[PDB]
């Protein structure tokens, strides 16, 4: 096995950037193999303290094989970077997506629901929890297709949190925020927010401040809209539960009434 350099590759467009990743096209010399390089500043990692982060998302990200999760190949390092060797995905984002059209559709928004259930079906399989489900981490294959990628915040259940939260609470639920022991909901709770942003075109707990957004989060406090239908309402009001024991099985989302009526993909 390679063996891989930064003289491997000829560089090309910025795809993105994150808080800590920087992530541009990039093309493999010998083979002519379109990729994404993910590159990471070592002084960046090592004042924030998150290296174990970036292992546990190397390791664990590079072992998962289903056709909705983005694969990773490698990785590699120098005196001031690190790079992780990513699939390319085509189509973007789900965030530039929710940009552009301001809302989905029942029909999109249900088979991209399928394909999200999918991919955390197999990994919850894994015992693995994803714990940054949102738009941004959501990328499109060239068939439009769903493929969750970040692993950064990646973990085995049960778990406690031991690192800082930099960003936004909007996805998190109840037992997150308030530093408790978590487990495989967490992720049933961030597809709950999902479905309701995607329908609606904001997350249904947002708010003008840290501290009002945590007490909106902690109580549950959501309404709906008039046009969201009674089926999107009972699937979403199902994934909301402050109590996790009470968020449905995977199982039970993908069998939803308004999921197989709507969505054009298959359950796996
Ligand atoms: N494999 C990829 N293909 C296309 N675009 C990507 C890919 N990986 C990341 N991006 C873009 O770069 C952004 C940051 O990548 P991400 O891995 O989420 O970094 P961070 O850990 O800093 O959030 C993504 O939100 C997306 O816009
Ligand atoms: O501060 C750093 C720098 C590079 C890495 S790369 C890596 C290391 C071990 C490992 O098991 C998997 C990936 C990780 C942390
Ligand atoms: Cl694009
Ligand atoms: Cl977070
Ligand atoms: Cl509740
Ligand atoms: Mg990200
Ligand atoms: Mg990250």
């Amino acid at each position: 096995k390679r063996q891989w350099a930064l003289e491997d590759f000829e560089i090309g467009r910025p795809l993105g950037k994150g808080k800590f990743g920087n992530v541009y096209l990039a093309r493999e010399k010998q083979s002519k193999f379109i990729l994404a390089l993910k590159v990471l500043f070592k002084a960046q990692l090592e004042k924030a303290g998150v290296e174990h982060q970036l292992r546990r998302e190397v390791e664990i990200q590079s072992h998962l094989r289903h056709p909705n999760i983005l694969r990773l190949y490698g990785y590699f390092h120098d005196a001031t970077r690190v790079y992780l060797i990513l699939e390319y995905a085509p189509l973007g984002t789900v965030y530039r997506e929710l940009q552009k059209l301001s809302k989905f559709d029942e029909q999109r928004t249900a088979t991209y629901i399928t394909e999200l259930a999918n991919a955390l079906s197999y990994c919850h399989s894994k015992r693995v929890i994803h714990r940054d489900i949102k738009p941004e981490n959501l990328l499109l294959g060239s068939a439009g297709e769903l493929k969750i990628a970040d692993f950064g915040w990646s973990v085995h259940a049960p778990s406690s949190r031991r690192t800082t939260l930099a960003g936004t609470l909007d996805y998190l639920p109840p037992e997150m925020i308030e530093g408790r022991m978590h487990d495989e909901k967490v992720d049933l709770w961030s597809l709950g927010v999902l479905c309701y942003e995607f329908l609606v075109g904001k997350p249904p707990f947002e708010a003008n401040t840290y501290q009002e957004t945590y007490k909106r989060i902690s109580r549950v406090e959501f309404t709906f809209p008039d046009f969201v239908t009674e089926g999107a309402r009972d699937l979403i009001s199902r994934l909301l539960k402050h109590n996790p024991s009470q968020r449905p099985m995977l199982r039970e989302v993908l069998e939803h009434p308004w999921i197989t009526a709507n969505s054009s993909k298959p359950s796996n």
